[PDB]
C-alpha cells in the first residue's frame, strides 16, 4: 500500500527515502508505482522545455517553469543550463580552450572537490574515436583530462553486474549480481529486470559507493533514476543538489544514461541511426558543463565519464539451438542469449545428469559457436564460479552469437527485432568500455594504459578521501591516472621465511621407487657445481627477488645452475619455481638415457619427498617438471632438473599441453621478447573461490600417497618493456604475461585437440591468461619484490592482462 494523498510540495528529489505507506517524492519513486499524486505537476515540469532564448531573459519568474531564465535564478540554482550563454554573453564550455586544473577552484563552503559519475550504459570504446566528431563536449573532456584507449568490463558483460561492480570494487560473484536474470535457490527467488523482487535489498551484497560515502559521514546524491525522468530533468536536479547549503549538499553524485544502449540494441553498434544518440548523449554532458560553469563549480568537480559495456553485432540467424544437441531438452532450464546458464527443470529428477549434458554439448558440430563448460573449468580470468546464483554449467558463446533452448523461443518472443547485444567474455574487444576522468584530482592531457572496471571504486573513494571497503581492486594500481590523493601503499609482509637446506641425506635412505642412470662422474667443476647449489647463479635467474609467502607453512629454497625454486614441505612439491631463458639460449631433447630419470634430492629428506611408485601405481596420472629439461644451460646441468623436487603431478592430457608449452612455447617467447623470465608453479583451488586452498581443502591426491593434485598450473613470463634491453640486464619498466591453465584429464575443452600441438595449445594458453595478481590470489605469495620500480608501477604491472586481442 502506498497512501499517495501526500504532497512533494519542497520535497522534490529528497535524498532520504521515507517509508511505507507515506509516498515518495526521490528519483525512484516512479519505479515503485510510489510518487505522491503531484510529484509529476511539481517535479517534473516541462514547460517551455529545456533552454532559455533571448525573449525569455530577464523574465519575471514563473514556477510553472522546467527551468528558469531570470534575473534571480543563478541564487535559487535553478537556471536552464544555458543561460549565462543565451542571457549573460557567456561562452559554451566546450567553446572554451582547455587550461590544466592545477589546483581545486571552488566556491566557498566547499570541504572536497565533489565527484560527479557520469555513466553511459552500452557506450563501446571505439565510439570515442569513430564518433569523436559528434561528441565535442565528451571529446574535450577526454583530450584536456585523463583517459584509457577502452576500459575492461567484467563478465558477464551485462548492465546489472557490470554498474554494480563499478559502485563496489567487486567481481559479481561476490556482490552477488550475477546476470541480469538470477535464481537464487536458497531464497527460492527471481531476480529479473521487469518486477519487484529486484528491490529486495538480500540480492545487493558489498558495500556500494554510495553506502561507504554515508557511513563515513560524506553525503551522497541517489545514484539511480526512474526511467521516466528526462536527462534534462537528471542533470538539472544534480545541478540544483550542488546548490544546496553546505550541511546539506552532496559530495558524490551519479548520472545515468540508458543510451547508447536501448538504440545499440536495435540498429547494432555501428547502425547509421547511431550517430542521434552519441549527439544527444554529447549534448546532454554540455548540459552539466554549462551548468557547472554557471556554478563556477567546472574547475572544482571531478568527472568521471564511464561505460558498464561495449556492443556486438548479433541477428536472429545468429542462433544456437540447445534442441538440436540433447533429446532431454524439456528436462532443463535455460537462462539464454550471449551467454547460458543450465540447471534441471525440476530438482526431483533423479536422471538429471550434468555430466550427460555437457557430453551432448561438447565439439558435436564443427563451427559450432558456444562451449560448454561446468563452472570451475571457466577461465579463472573471469572469476565466475564461486556464488550458488552461477549455475554449474556454463557456455561460453562466441562474440556474434547466441543461444537459446528452442526455436520458438527466437520468434514467440517469424522475423528479427534485434542487431545487437553483449555479454560476451570480457576480453572481446567489442564488449570494451569507456573511462574518463577531469577535474582538480585527474592528470592534465594524459593517457593511461586500459585497466578493469574493479579497479576504479579504490579510485573513486581516494577522491572522496573515504576508506574503501574491502574489495577486488589493487590500491594503488591507478595512481598513475591522480594528479593528487594516491593511497601510498605498502608491500605486505612476508609470513613465513624459508630454509636453506645443505646435504643433509645419503642416496640409500631414499626409497621412491624411482630410478636414474646417472653414475658418471674434477676439482675445477666440483667446487663450481657446490656454488651453484648455494645460489652463486641465483642473480640471474630470480631477477624480481623471491617471492614472499603471506601464509603461515614450511618451504625451502633449492638454489641449481639454471633455476631457483620455493619447494613445499607440505605439498611435496615447488611453490614456485623461476628460470630465466636468455634470446640465444638452445633447446635441446631429454637424452634416451635419462627418459625415466628421477633422481632423489639429497637436501630433502624422503618423507617431504614425491615418490614415483605412486605414479606408477597410479594408472591416471603422470608427472612433469616445472623447470623444463629441454632448457638446460649443458648436459651436466641437465641432471638438476630430473630431481623429485622438480616433479609435479600431470595428467598424460595437460602433459601434451605442457611439454610444447616448455619445449617449443618458452623459446619463442624469449626470441621475441629478448630473453623471459618464467616463473611456473602449481595452483589449488578446489573450491573454486580464486584463493588458495589449504592443505584440508584438496580433494584429490596421486592415489596412494599424499601428493595432492593441482586443479591449475601457471606461470608468469617477464621481460624488459624496451625490448632492445635483455631481460636480465632491464633498466626500466618491464612487460609481463601469464596463464593459469586448467590442470585436466583430457583435452575436451580443446576441439581441434587431435591435431598437433602447433594448431591448438597456444589458442589454449590464450583462453587462460592471467594477471600476476590472479595467481597472487590462487597462491599466497607475492611477486616483484625486489625491482628498481616504484611500488605503484609494479601493482600496474601486477593487474595487466595479456589479452591477445588485435586494435
Ligand atoms: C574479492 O573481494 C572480496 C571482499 O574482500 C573477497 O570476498 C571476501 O572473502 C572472504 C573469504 O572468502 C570472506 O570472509 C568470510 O566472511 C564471513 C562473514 O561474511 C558475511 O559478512 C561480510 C562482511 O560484512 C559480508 O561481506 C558477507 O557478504 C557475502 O555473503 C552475503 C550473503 O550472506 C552476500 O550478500 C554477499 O554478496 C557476499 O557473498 C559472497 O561471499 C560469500 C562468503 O562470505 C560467498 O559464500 C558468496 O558466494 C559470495 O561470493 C557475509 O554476509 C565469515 O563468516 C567467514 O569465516 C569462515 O571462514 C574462516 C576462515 O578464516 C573460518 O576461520 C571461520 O571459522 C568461518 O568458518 C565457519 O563457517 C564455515 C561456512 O559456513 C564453516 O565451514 C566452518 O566450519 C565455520 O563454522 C569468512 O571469513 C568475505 O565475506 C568475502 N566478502 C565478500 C563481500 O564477498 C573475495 O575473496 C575477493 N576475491 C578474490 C578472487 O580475491
Ligand atoms: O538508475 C538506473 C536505472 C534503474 C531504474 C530503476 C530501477 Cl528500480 C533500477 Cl534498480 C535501476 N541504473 C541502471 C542499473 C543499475 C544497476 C546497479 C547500479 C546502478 C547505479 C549506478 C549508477 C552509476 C554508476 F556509475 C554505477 C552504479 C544502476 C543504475
Ligand atoms: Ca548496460
Ligand atoms: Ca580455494
Ligand atoms: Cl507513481
Ligand atoms: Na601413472
Ligand atoms: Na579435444
Ligand atoms: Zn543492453
Amino acid at each position: 500500500w502506498t497512501a499517495t494523498s501526500g504532497s512533494c510540495k519542497g520535497r522534490c528529489f529528497e535524498l532520504q527515502e521515507v517509508g511505507p505507506p507515506d509516498c515518495r517524492c526521490d528519483n525512484l519513486c516512479k519505479s515503485y508505482s510510489s510518487c505522491c499524486h503531484d510529484f509529476d505537476e511539481l517535479c517534473l515540469k516541462t514547460a517551455r522545455g529545456w533552454e532559455c532564448t533571448k525573449d525569455r531573459c530577464g523574465e519575471v519568474r514563473n514556477e510553472e517553469n522546467a527551468c528558469h531564465c531570470s534575473e534571480d535564478c543563478l541564487s535559487r540554482g535553478d537556471c536552464c543550463t544555458n543561460y549565462q550563454v543565451v542571457c549573460k554573453g557567456e561562452s559554451h564550455w566546450v567553446d572554451d580552450d582547455c587550461e590544466e586544473i592545477k589546483v581545486p577552484e571552488c566556491p566557498a563552503g566547499f570541504v572536497r572537490p565533489p565527484l560527479i559519475i557520469f555513466s553511459v550504459d552500452g557506450f563501446r570504446a571505439s565510439y570515442m574515436k569513430k564518433g569523436s566528431k559528434v561528441m565535442p563536449n565528451i571529446e574535450k573532456l577526454r583530450s584536456c583530462g585523463t583517459h584509457a584507449p577502452y576500459m575492461r568490463p567484467v563478465y558477464p558483460t551485462k548492465t546489472f553486474p557490470n554498474l554494480y561492480t563499478l559502485a563496489t570494487g567487486l567481481y559479481p560473484e561476490s556482490h552477488g549480481i550475477v546476470g541480469n536474470s538470477m535464481y537464487d535457490p536458497v531464497f527460492d527467488a527471481s531476480f529479473h529486470l521487469r518486477g519487484r523482487e529486484k528491490f529486495n535489498h538480500r540480492w545487493w551484497g558489498g558495500q556500494p559507493l554510495w553506502i561507504t560515502a554515508t557511513k563515513q559521514g560524506v553525503r551522497a546524491g541517489t545514484f539511480f533514476w526512474s526511467v521516466s525522468i528526462p536527462h534534462e530533468r537528471r542533470i538539472l536536479t544534480i545541478l540544483q543538489w550542488l546548490s544546496l547549503p553546505d550541511n546539506e549538499r552532496p559530495s558524490v553524485y551519479a548520472f545515468y544514461s540508458e543510451q547508447p544502449d536501448f538504440s545499440g540494441h536495435k540498429y547494432g553498434p555501428f547502425g547509421p541511426e547511431m550517430t542521434n544518440p552519441l549527439r544527444e548523449i554529447d549534448k546532454t554532458v554540455g548540459q552539466l558543463m554549462d551548468g557547472l560553469k554557471q556554478l563556477r563549480l567546472h574547475r572544482c568537480v571531478n568527472v568521471i565519464f564511464v561505460g558498464d559495456h561495449g556492443m556486438e553485432d548479433v541477428t536472429c540467424d545468429r542462433t544456437e539451438f540447445l534442441s538440436n544437441y540433447l533429446t532431454n531438452v524439456d528436462d532443463i532450464t535455460l537462462v539464454p542469449g550471449t551467454l547460458g546458464r543450465i540447471r534441471a527443470k525440476s530438482i526431483n529428477n533423479s536422471k538429471y545428469d550434468p555430466k550427460t549434458i555437457i557430453a551432448a554439448l561438447t565439439c558435436k558440430k564443427p563451427d559450432q559457436h558456444f562451449k560448454p563448460y561446468m563452472k570451475q573449468h571457466l577461465p579463472k580470468r573471469l572469476h565466475y564460479a564461486n556464488n550458488r546464483r552461477i549455475e554449474d554449467i556454463h557456455l561460453l558463446v562466441d562474440r556474434r552469437w547466441h543461444v537459446a533452448r528452442k526455436p520458438l523461443d527466437v520468434y514467440k518472443k517469424g522475423k528479427c527485432f534485434f542487431q545487437g547485444d553483449h555479454g560476451f567474455d570480457n576480453k572481446v574487444n567489442s564488449m570494451q568500455t569507456v573511462f574518463v576522468g577531469y577535474g582538480p584530482t585527474f592528470k592534465y592531457r594524459t593517457k593511461v594504459p586500459p585497466f578493469e572496471n574493479i579497479e576504479l571504486y579504490n579510485v573513486m573513494c581516494d577522491l572522496l578521501g573515504l576508506k574503501p571497503a574491502p574489495n577486488n581492486g589493487t590500491h594503488g594500481s591507478l595512481n598513475h591516472l591522480l594528479r593528487t590523493n594516491t593511497f601510498r601503499p605498502t608491500m605486505p609482509d612476508e609470513v613465513s621465511r624459508p630454509n636453506y637446506p645443505g646435504i643433509m641425506y645419503l642416496q640409500s635412505e631414499f626409497d621412491l621407487g624411482c630410478t636414474c642412470d646417472d653414475k658418471v662422474e674434477n676439482k675445477l667443476e666440483e667446487l663450481n657445481k657446490r656454488l651453484h647449489t648455494k645460489g652463486s647463479t641465483k642473480e640471474r635467474h630470480l631477477l624480481y627477488g623471491r617471492p614472499a609467502v603471506l601464509y603461515r607453512t614450511s618451504y625451502d629454497i633449492l638454489y641449481h645452475t639454471d633455476f631457483e625454486s620455493g619447494y613445499s614441505e607440505i605439498f611435496l612439491m615447488p611453490l614456485w619455481t623461476s628460470y630465466t631463458i636468455s634470446k640465444q639460449a638452445e633447446v635441446s631433447s631429454i637424452p634416451e638415457h635419462l627418459t625415466n630419470c628421477v633422481r632423489p634430492d639429497v637436501r630433502v629428506s624422503p618423507g617431504f619427498s614425491q615418490n614415483c611408485l605412486a605414479y606408477k601405481n597410479d594408472k591416471q596420472m603422470s608427472y612433469g617438471f616445472l623447470f623444463p629439461p629441454y632448457l638446460s644451460s649443458s648436459p651436466e646441468a641437465k641432471y638438476d632438473a630430473f630431481l623429485v623436487t622438480n616433479m609435479v603431478p600431470m595428467y598424460p592430457a595437460f602433459k601434451r599441453v605442457w611439454a610444447y608449452f616448455q619445449r617449443v612455447l618458452v623459446k619463442k617467447y624469449a626470441s621475441e621478447r629478448n630473453g623471459v623470465n618464467v616463473i611456473s608453479g602449481p595452483i589449488f583451488d578446489y573450491n573454486y573461490d580464486g584463493l588458495r586452498d589449504t592443505e584440508d581443502e584438496i580433494k584429490q591426491y596421486v592415489e596412494g600417497s599424499s601428493i595432492p593434485v593441482p586443479t591449475h598450473y601457471y606461470s608468469i613470463i617477464t621481460s624488459c618493456l624496451d625490448f632492445t634491453q635483455p631481460a636480465d640486464k632491464c633498466d626500466g619498466p618491464l612487460s609481463v604475461s601469464s596463464f593459469i591453465l586448467p590442470h585436466r584429464p583430457d583435452n575436451d575443452e580443446s576441439c581441434n585437440s587431435s591435431e598437433d600441438e602447433s594448431k591448438w595449445v597456444e589458442e589454449l594458453m590464450k583462453m587462460h591468461t592471467a594477471r600476476v595478481r590472479d595467481i597472487e590470489h590462487l597462491t599466497g605469495l607475492d611477486f616483484y619484490r625486489k625491482t628498481s620500480r616504484s611500488y605503484s608501477e609494479i601493482l600496474t604491472l601486477k593487474t595487466y592482462l595479456h589479452t591477445y586481442e588485435s586494435e
